[PDB]
């Protein structure tokens, strides 16, 4: 039977899905872990045991323990990313989207998905791989990773709460892909990981981790790298806040046996409620439960990793959206609304820059001030409310990627670098918050193929060429066509720098991506600090 | 005799000087002070004894004891600015251009030269009051005063040199129009002191300093303001400099006393040969003998003075020249030649910044440099070489003299504010020079009207208007006209800042004379060096 698998862990019954007025094959649900419930809570991943019979695949697993965006209640702009499956701690499965007739072995793309690390489900209709996996005959995997606490406590020193965790949750379904991707009809040497933000992080710390390395041919990092503020603590904080978070819920604090058992008695629910107490600063773009820098899983730090080559050499393919911090000023600055234009003043300006930039002191308040200020136009709303939309975007999503990429490429063996600007007709956030983080998913995924979403005929073009792009990337290590007649998407180099826009408009390359800009966060601003 | 005019000092007799196909009055080399020579040497300035007999003023006096620039030896460009007189000590005097038939009481213009307060000269050619006298029938007097060491040499507490003697000699020639310009015409109460770079610094010294203020009526300041960095210095840096001068000179340096001695020996030629060597840093725009905050002339320090309004409330007119920096970066700065279109490289325009701002730590520098640089155009010769310009120009003219009209604003009765950004048609200095520092004086005093210098026809026309401006200005407060059909100078306004353009060109209102940089210079760059 084409819906059943046999695996290394067992037999796998699957499902038969419709897909643009076809059939595809879908395994959905299946369990690379053991559950990570009771005494295993903030435990290492254990492999699952196999099992006898056949595991029914043919419906989506649960989702894990996280928190659930409330702000805007029936909106689908925001609900389109709160799990949409019963939460559990039992939620370490992986998807598998399958062409029909099965291949023999063909391309692996993995999706990890994104959240702040303290949300997310593989299960979201925006992730739904069929459409990528029919159009371009590829083996789509999504998997699954503990989020919040559960994925992330860091107790350093101690074996029940390592930290880290939740990378090692997408460690063991990359290595379940590995051994048993060949028997769905995937090629394990040709395994593309790819992922969105906290994903695309969690993707370029696959490619910076020696445990992880051997375990993936290419990657995708999508507004999102390693070397992101928001993306990693070191353990002195990891501890930090794992101890204010037994504080919180009036745990023994004595020592890490009394804090971890306290915690494991704790219901999912009293973790999540508390959660975001335990941030040193009042600020926006930062999460309470993140990778740390354990010597472990990262040796060093990641700045000398990146710096003396030690990381895996491969083709990456990357890039960022024109508006990556609109939908966190939305969330928490003072000024910005869903239902209004949001014009700041210079008072919220200041405001944001602060909540902004949380490690900063008052000298580097007043240079990133400076740096956005169009000091002939000041008051002008538009222009307060854009250039605070561009600092929340630079410093945590673009000229964070800009180091990587630039840092990669001496090492690396082929880079492609985008800048997503296409503003979707038919999205239902704000004018104001433009090409929003997040919102390359969806072409990606190929959502604009299917007519009862609304989308445009140019839309569904753009689609299928990002698609394109991302598969033939993924199966070659290049997103072009050999031998087309289509424009080529230039390699990213160290000298000439050269990136293209991704929009519905004809080709056009760039060089240099936000440099101006990214000079001041990556070599001024961290310069001023350091010496005040 | 029109040419015979009895002062409080004695008579004097004066020339008739042909004027574009006309006559007026001049009165040249009138001695406003005693010689300091000998034991004067260093001493604040002593009034003229009166004179018996009847003064010959028909030729121009000497100029004062400086450096004279070899640099092009024959080229007009440089040679226009050296000393056209015999040098001497024995310099201080006046020159006045009177109309005819002689006036009763009429508007009076005094003239401060320029030349960073080490050289300068009342007589030179472009200087010449003539054609501003005959045309807007005011009476001109250009004043002389001490430069170099023999002006603004300076030990604190000694009275044998106490510093600020050159502006002490400036005041005493504006005590001396105060009581004797009735006599020539002129109005007494309704004097303009107007005057370029140092000699614009100067002017606004005198607005400060409490004695200065009851001699005249109103200010013009070109190119300067007190408040430039290289206008003054401590007591403190004022003796330092002058021990060093000592030093360079073999002088016994055991006391004040000692050294004055030994500096009175010396021959004029003597101090300025090593003046240069006592500079603190490796420099442009920096000059050794200045001002100095005494406690005296400035009761306080500059910028508390210009804080709590403790100046002279009238009505200025002041404003900048588009490339103020040029001049400067060509005699100091490596890559800059006179006969090449010096496109700088990274590396000389590195050297430039440094030697451009000489108190700056290495971030302050780092700062000064993103703050200039295109990161997408870096290696352009023509965008390093204009954008160091713009430092040189913007940190020790413009940003000045924007704080000082700011400052100036909230107490003052008028303020008129000025871009001259006309490059002369006729200019022998390399184009990439551009507007250059002192080149608007040419078109102040009407340089323009005469054919045989070869100006355009629209260079007359802006000469005029900028002419009838200054002088009607001078007899008003205001450079309009009141009840004229031309576009309207518009005042200067706390709120909304407007200024001017000055050129062939139809009038044109901008607002907010270059704010981005000025922001940099007055606000964010020196707290962040007070910082580090
Ligand atoms: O414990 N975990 C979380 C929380 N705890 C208390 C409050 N809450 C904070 C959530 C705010 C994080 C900003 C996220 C807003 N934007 C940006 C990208 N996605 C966003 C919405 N998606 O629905
Ligand atoms: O002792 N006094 C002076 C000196 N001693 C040694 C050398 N020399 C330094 C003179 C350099 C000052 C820069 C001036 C160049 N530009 C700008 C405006 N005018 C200029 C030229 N005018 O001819
Ligand atoms: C697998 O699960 C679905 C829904 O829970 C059920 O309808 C279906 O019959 C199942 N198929 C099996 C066990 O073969
Ligand atoms: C990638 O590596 C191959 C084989 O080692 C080499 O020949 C090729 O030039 C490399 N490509 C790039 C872009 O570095
Ligand atoms: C004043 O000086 C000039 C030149 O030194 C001389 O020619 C002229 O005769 C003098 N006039 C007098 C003293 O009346
Ligand atoms: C100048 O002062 C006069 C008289 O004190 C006053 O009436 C006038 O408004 C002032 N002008 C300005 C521009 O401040």
């Amino acid at each position: 039977s084409e819906l059943l698998v046999n695996t290394k862990s067992g037999k796998v019954m699957g499902t038969r899905v419709p897909v643009l007025s076809s059939h595809i094959s879908a395994f959905l649900g299946i369990p690379f872990a053991e559950p990570p419930v009771g005494n295993m809570r903030f435990r290492r991943p254990e492999p699952k045991k196999p099992w006898s019979g056949v595991w029914n695949a043919s419906t989506y697993p649960n989702n894990c323990q996280q928190y659930v965006d409330e702000q805007f209640p029936g909106f689908s702009g925001s609900e389109m990313w709160n799990p949409n499956r019963e939460m559990s701690e039992d939620c370490l499965y992986l998807n598998i989207w399958v062409p029909s007739p099965r291949p023999k072995s063909t391309t692996v793309m993995v999706w990890i998905y994104g959240g702040g690390f303290y949300s997310g489900s593989s299960t979201l209709d925006v992730y739904n791989g069929k459409y990528l996996a029919y159009t371009e005959e590829v083996v789509l995997v999504s998997l699954s990773y503990r989020v919040g606490a559960f994925g992330f406590l860091a107790l350093h020193g101690s074996q029940e709460a390592p930290g880290n965790v939740g990378l090692l949750d997408q460690r063991m379904a990359l290595q379940w892909v590995h051994d048993n991707i060949q028997f769905f009809g995937g090629d394990p040497k040709t395994v593309t990981i790819f992922g969105e933000s906290a994903g695309g992080a969690s993707v370029g710390m696959h490619i910076l981790s020696p445990g992880s390395r051997d375990l993936f041919r290419r990657a995708i990092l999508q507004s999102g790298s390693p070397n992101c503020p928001w993306a990693s603590v070191s353990v002195a904080e990891g501890r930090r806040r794992a101890v204010e978070l037994g504080r919180n819920l009036n745990c023994n604090l004595n020592s890490d046996e009394e804090l971890i058992h306290c915690l494991r008695e704790k219901k999912p629910q009293e973790l999540i409620d508390v959660e975001w107490n335990v941030l040193p600063f009042d600020s926006i773009f930062r999460f309470s439960f993140v990778p740390v820098i354990d010597g472990e899983f990262f040796p060093t730090s990641l700045e000398s990793m990146l710096n003396s080559g030690n990381f895996k050499k491969t083709q990456i393919l990357l890039g960022v959206n024109k508006d990556e911090g609109s939908f966190f000023l939305l969330y928490g600055a003072p000024g910005f609304s869903k239902d209004s234009e949001s014009k700041i003043s210079r008072e919220d300006f200041m405001s944001g820059v602060k909540l902004s930039v949380p490690h900063a002191n008052d000298l580097g308040l007043d240079a990133v001030t400076l740096q956005y200020t169009d000091w002939m136009d000041d008051n002008n709303g538009i222009k307060n409310r854009d250039g605070l939309d561009d600092i929340v975007g630079d410093h945590n999503v673009i000229c964070p990627l800009m180091h990587f990429v630039n840092k990669y490429t001496k090492f690396g063996n082929g880079t492609y670098l985008y800048f997503f600007n296409h503003r979707a007709s038919n999205l239902v956030w704000p004018e104001w918050m433009g090409v929003i983080h997040g919102y390359e998913i969806e072409f990606v995924f190929g959502l604009p193929l299917v007519k009862e979403l609304n989308y445009t005929a140019e839309e569904e073009a753009l689609s299928r060429r990002i698609m394109h792009y991302w598969a033939t990337f993924a199966k070659t290590g290049n997103p072009n066509e050999p031998h087309s007649q289509e424009s080529k998407w230039p390699l990213f180099t160290t000298k000439e720098q050269k990136f293209i826009d991704l929009n519905t408009e004809p080709m056009k390359v760039h060089q240099r991506l936000r440099v101006q800009m990214c000079v001041f966060w990556n070599q001024f601003l961290p310069k001023l600090l350091n010496a005040t």
